[PDB]
């Protein structure tokens, strides 16, 4: 019987990780069903749903401290356990950077129960003194009568800190 | 005398924890960047480039254990890629096979390509006896490499049964 595990790998970044994790646990006959990779600033972090005919993951999490030696990594089983009016939206954000925006972004998701699914941000300097743009891509859940108050909550911020917000439903 | 630094979180995912680190952030006047997230079967990973005024990340690491308790965290100093260097989005799709992930990476790395995005998927079909695995990815190398690159990759379409498409980013 086929079992599902989910493992998360951190650590600094280099070349050849994803490749040392693939190596490991093509060795051990672990399939990949899923994976998301994040590098940033010097950093790696993977999360993916390993299956393997197995009742536990020890092998996986053995097979691959020795793959990656010094990484942060856990294995544990796939959870067994949202609304069905759950939907998915695309929230992208825009404007000048200030210390509020994230903070204030996240506390309306937060409030209402959203959750987040993928984020990205980043700031762009001007070519100029005095101004960097931010910017904000996400997926967030939340159930779909909630928008029209997400909405509006999000309008708030625009005027508070500058922004524009669009907020559109995955079909 | 700002300075960069990169945190490093993972944990179990609930609503509220990218909230959570950042009003830690705000309260100690530190300032986000950049950021990634990935999030998959209930594990949370993130990634942030932080701004702060201090020489070492003592405050950033104790603020955000008390605002993340429970999570993995790390905090150190951060700080040029080639003109030649090009982004390139790398596609993969075909029938899934445990071979195709250590496949397609062993070439990247041989060929000393950084992978910055990385996600793959398998979709079983709703009949018995095919599972489709698609994978998306950017990557970067020095833009004289590609020609060495896409053959090594036609290798790995042969093997496999895949289809290989790598495009420079605009």
């Amino acid at each position: 019987e086929t079992q599902s595990f989910v493992v998360s790998v951190a650590g600094s970044d280099r070349v050849g990780i994803v490749h040392d994790f693939s190596w490991a646990l093509k060795n051990i006959s672990a399939n990949v069903e899923s994976s998301r990779m994040a590098c940033l600033g010097g950093d790696f972090a993977m999360i993916v749903l390993v299956s393997l005919n197995a009742k536990d993951g020890k092998l996986i999490q053995s097979a691959l401290e020795s793959a990656l030696p010094g990484f942060q990594i856990s294995t544990r089983r796939a959870s067994s356990v949202v609304s069905p009016d759950t939907r998915e939206y695309e929230l992208y954000v825009e404007g000048p950077d200030s210390e509020g925006i994230v903070e204030a972004v996240t506390a309306v998701l937060a409030k209402k129960g959203a959750n987040i699914v993928e984020l990205e941000t980043e700031t762009l300097p001007a070519p100029f003194a005095g101004f960097t743009l931010f910017r904000m891509g996400s997926r967030v859940a939340f159930p779909f009568p909630l928008y029209q108050e997400v909405v509006t909550a999000l309008s708030r911020v625009e005027e508070e800190f500058g922004v524009d917000i669009d907020l559109e439903e995955v079909v």
